[PDB]
């Protein structure tokens, strides 16, 4: 078995090896990358997204997100507050301000430290979820707007059309902007390029071993554990390392910088934070193997979870059963 220990995989594809998108997460998974539940992919050096940044200023986050947390440092939960909206230059300038700027540090660990000691002392605001892409339309390699849809790979694997469509998010964000401990809808992969900026670390559960961070978080979350059986699609749940470790839940850590992919594999649950202002684009993926994940996925019917369009589909084909039932929690 390949990659048996689930270390964080990074892979540096040529030019030739960066023209088959597939393929290439096909030799990923040859070689145990999904094992981690997350890889890092450096793009080629004669490869660039696009020419510059220089004209974003523009883009509006129509509804900017305060991150305002509840708890103690190593567990706790963050609720979203919507606040006005502004465009990219005025949330760049926000990010660089006395209040909201990155602190001295020595380096990435030291950061890391400081952000699990603090964060909860803070709320940053995260530009999220942005329908767009800052992908070169000329780019033709791993532009991530111009992949083969879900709904395509469903229709292939399966036999069945359905409606949907599947597009990029764009992701702004801030020191501090935390995203909590979760896998993606219905168990996809996702891709997510940092366009510009500052880093963005990153904590993965191997796939093999979920099930062992659900079970910690149902203890640490006892209120929520009840509400809803799988209350880990509310996205707000934070776990530090530290008490990963002291529980015995297997983990590992990455820090993403501009100009890398990262990807995450079905069922990898995966939480992290932002070192800084930066731009981030994602998309979710499917491949054959991801069919049986799907079929799989917990699903959150208490209401609270409130996902796509594209999403019925994928429980109506994958899941009938609980289709009755999750679409209640969606309507
Ligand atoms: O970049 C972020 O805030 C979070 N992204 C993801 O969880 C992802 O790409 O799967
Ligand atoms: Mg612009
Ligand atoms: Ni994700
Ligand atoms: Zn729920």
């Amino acid at each position: 078995a390949q990659n048996p220990n689930c270390n964080i995989m990074i892979f540096h594809p040529t030019k030739e090896e960066f023209n088959d998108f597939d393929k290439y997460i096909a030799y990923m998974e040859s070689q145990g990358a999904h094992r981690a539940g997350l890889a890092k992919i450096i793009p080629p050096k004669e490869w660039k997204a696009r020419e510059t940044y220089d004209n974003i200023s523009e883009i509006l986050i129509a509804t900017p997100l305060q991150q305002v947390a509840s708890g103690r440092a190593g567990v706790f939960t963050q609720y979203h507050k919507k606040k006005k909206a502004m465009t990219v230059g005025e949330y760049r300038h926000l990010a660089n301000s006395k209040k909201y700027q990155t602190p001295p540090h020595q380096n990435f660990e030291d950061l890391e430290r400081k952000y699990w000691k603090n964060r909860i002392y803070n709320s940053p605001i995260y530009g999220a979820d942005i329908s767009g892409s800052l992908f070169d339309e000329n780019t033709k390699q791993w532009n991530l707007g111009h992949l083969g849809t879900i709904q395509d790979l469903l229709e292939k694997e399966c036999g069945v059309v359905i409606e949907g469509v599947n597009t990029p998010y764009l992701y702004f964000g801030m020191w501090k902007t935390t995203f909590a401990w979760h896998t993606e809808d219905m168990d996809l992969y996702s891709i997510n390029y940092l366009h510009l900026g500052e880093p963005k670390t990153w904590y993965v559960v191997p796939p093999e071993h979920g099930q062992r961070l659900e079970r910690l978080a149902r203890e640490l979350f006892p209120g929520s554990s009840r509400g809803c059986g799988a209350f880990l699609r509310h996205k707000v749940a934070l776990i530090s390392p530290t008490v990963l470790k002291e529980n015995g839940i297997p983990f590992n850590r990455i820090t993403q910088e501009a100009g890398e992919f990262m990807v995450t594999f079905p069922y990898g649950y995966h939480a992290g934070f932002n070192h800084g202002f930066n731009c981030a684009e994602a998309i979710n993926f499917a491949t054959p193997r991801w069919i049986d994940y799907g079929k799989m996925a917990s699903q959150c019917s208490c209401g609270e979870a409130r996902v796509t369009f594209s999403m019925d589909a994928f429980v109506r084909i994958l899941q009938p059963e609980r289709y009755d039932l999750w679409k209640r929690g969606q309507d």
